[PDB]
């Protein structure tokens, strides 16, 4: 049975992939949205919804996690989905700003607000990707994603969170946060991940160094043949 | 650190101030109010909001604390709020008559009827007041209030408590309750404000006479020189 990494293995884990290994961050981005977006296209199909294309809509945050959901949202076009990202505050670096005109190029729109009501959101997006704050958050949540947060906790339609649930503490978590119903660890689940309560937890970033799996006895399942996703249980 | 009183605690205190040390329910409600709308002034200052003058609707209970909570609408008037009231229940007393005409005549609205979904509230309501219930509660909720605090628990804008959040107990608290953004404490904080949750915490009611704080080891901390509220950590 797998590891549940603290919030200072997981950043140790993180350092030696960027230092040792020499991973740069671009490559694992990539890989790690492509295993969210792939992980989100087998929980919520688009044959399974009700809409053709089905909609959704990512919402990122100021740092990693929110890279993470500009690559997501780009294979979840391939994908066959229709996204609209909410991107309120991007860093200006080439990193951030290459992958917000890879998506612009592709059709994708960035809202300029938030839909301000629950309701709306559940109206026009059958699906909200949370990719907000990652596991280095500590935090606190500063506008606008206090408010964004608050409008999410009262969606009807499912949440897919990155790597840990916005607004949770990574080991503690929170029970007045926000509840997803799909939960995409990546490289290895954080201990926040006990209090999931959602359908779906699914394992991404596969890209762990053997060496260090074994490094850090992370006993990560056996990914089935040529998937970059396997589901928890 | 600032104590946490339990409910016997507070109304010692209570008592006290109004028996001991012969302060009148005016006086001390007109400060507590004070600083209610201060805090909430410092909280949501009206630049940082879209509306321009802001909303607010202030909701009062049947005792004190709705007392409070015409005295803090009044007040947002002056401080450049536009403070709307819901006040079902009224008691037939001139304390609470000359607080109604008071608000009145600033042309500060009592409303008729609760608006019934949350999302109208959020749309025409920037901030809402819980000036429902105090300390000394117990409770237990009979209508209009279980029905008014079951839309409260679904708005997207935040709430601020006076002195406790109404429906919560005063010393348990409560996770399936409302959930404050700001809290009150008025004189000082009550065991349940450690289940709190929200982004701020204020003291308020400096009122307190330094025999009285010894007396009951309050510690409460230094407000900043001319200041009636001291936000804590
Ligand atoms: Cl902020
Ligand atoms: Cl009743």
């Amino acid at each position: 049975a797998v590891k549940y990494l603290s919030q200072e293995e997981a950043q140790a884990v993180d350092q030696e992939l960027f230092n040792e290994y020499q991973f740069s961050v671009d490559q694992l981005m990539e890989l790690a949205g492509l295993s969210c977006a792939t992980a989100i296209a087998k929980a919520y199909p688009p044959t399974s919804m009700s809409k053709s294309p089905p909609t959704v809509l990512v919402i990122c945050g100021p740092g990693n996690n929110g890279g993470d959901g500009l690559v997501c949202a780009r294979h979840l076009k391939l994908f066959g989905y229709q996204p609209t990202i909410y991107y309120p505050k991007r860093p200006n670096k080439p990193l951030f700003t290459g992958l917000v005109t890879q998506c612009q190029k592709m059709d994708i729109p960035f809202l300029g607000e938030m839909p301000p009501e629950p309701m709306m959101v559940d109206e026009l997006y059958e699906l909200v990707v949370d990719a907000i704050f990652g596991f280095s958050f500590k935090g606190d949540v500063r506008e606008p994603f206090h408010s964004i947060l608050s409008v999410l906790s009262g969606l009807t339609v499912p949440i897919a969170s990155i790597d840990i649930p916005s607004g949770w503490d990574v080991e503690k978590g929170n029970p007045s946060g926000i509840q997803p119903d799909l939960l995409i660890s990546l490289t290895a689940p954080k201990k926040s991940a006990t209090h999931f309560t959602g359908r779906y937890h699914y394992l991404g970033g596969r890209f762990v160094p053997p060496a260090l799996e074994k490094k850090y006895q992370l006993n990560l399942p056996s990914y089935p043949d040529t998937e970059c996703v396997y589901r928890l249980q």
